[PDB]
């Protein structure tokens, strides 16, 4: 599982504990992402940011 870092120019792979991908993002712009990183557990949405995970590669 290798996925793209906060900078859309390094990629790492998720170690042991960590499967998925996430990504925050303002629920306006889903083109336009902000932050990205590996996690284990999906976390919730608000009204402001949204982080949506996914399992897939370079997903996020």
């Amino acid at each position: 599982l290798k996925c793209k870092k906060l900078v859309p120019l390094f990629s790492k792979t998720c170690p042991a504990g960590k499967n998925l991908c996430y990504k925050m993002f303002m629920v306006a712009a889903p083109h336009v992402p902000v932050k990205r990183g590996c996690i284990d557990v999906c976390p919730k949405s608000s009204l402001l940011v949204k982080y949506v995970c996914c399992n897939t590669d370079k997903c996020n």
